[PDB]
């Protein structure tokens, strides 16, 4: 359990949505970061894979505001305490917005996978995931923008899949927290995207999957990474 505090591009702070605040005010702030409704701190679970809540957490609405970041630049995102147990991947994907990311639709995003990190080592199962980097870092995520890709407006989907109870159907707690970018250069790809609702299936390797044993190998979930 936890979510996105702050964001940290280009020398600022641009403040998260504050999930356990900005629900009890209405009037809330503007901010970069996708409004949700889990107050609870907590995850979309396989049961919501096909519904919209997978794509930026429950009840999401767009953040009014965009932040530019420079060319191949980093964006930090820093979390609440992650728990140690709450082992898993660490994912990255965008999404074009073709206009203002403050009023898109959802539900016709296509995102692409710009980062992915899994398992680390299994010296002592559990064994330590990108979950573990993230405490490790004092609970932030460095993502870089890749320099190829077509500028514009983009929607940053980064997320934590808890794997500690996924050796059951729907066991595997996914926390996807989005932000609002404006991606600034020369690139010019436009990748392949892949809907919310098809990014993970509740029987997928990297979902359905029993931590607690040691593990030759683990397919990090979600459709294939961008280079
Ligand atoms: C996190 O930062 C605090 C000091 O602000 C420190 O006590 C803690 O050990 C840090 N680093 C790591 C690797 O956790
Ligand atoms: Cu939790």
């Amino acid at each position: 359990h936890g979510f996105v505090q702050n964001i940290v591009i280009d020398g600022k702070n641009y403040g998260g949505y504050l999930v356990n605040q900005y629900p009890y005010m209405s009037n809330p702030p503007e901010v970069i970061a996708w409004s949700t409704t889990a107050t609870d701190l907590g995850f979309v679970d396989g049961t919501g894979y096909q519904t919209p809540d997978i794509i930026c957490h429950r009840g999401a609405k767009p953040g009014a505001l965009t932040a530019p970041v420079s060319p191949g630049g980093t964006v930090e995102l820093q979390w609440t305490p992650w728990p140690d147990s709450h082992h898993g991947p660490v994912i990255n994907y965008l999404a074009p917005c073709n206009g203002d990311c403050s009023t898109v639709d959802k539900t016709q995003l296509e995102f692409f996978k710009i980062a992915e990190s899994g398992l680390i080592n299994d010296d002592n199962p559990p064994g330590i995931w990108a979950s573990d980097n993230l405490i490790a870092a004092n609970n932030s995520w460095t993502v870089t923008i890749p320099t190829t890709i077509a500028p514009g407006n983009y929607v940053l989907r980064h997320e934590i899949i808890a794997l500690h109870s996924a050796q059951n159907q729907d066991g595997a707690q996914n926390y996807p927290q989005c932000i609002n970018l404006q991606v600034t250069g020369g690139g010019s790809d436009n990748p392949a995207g892949t809907l919310g609702t098809a990014l993970y299936h509740d029987t997928d390797p990297g979902i359905l999957i029993n931590i607690y044993q040691k593990l030759s190998s683990y397919i990090i979930p979600g459709p294939p990474l961008y280079t």
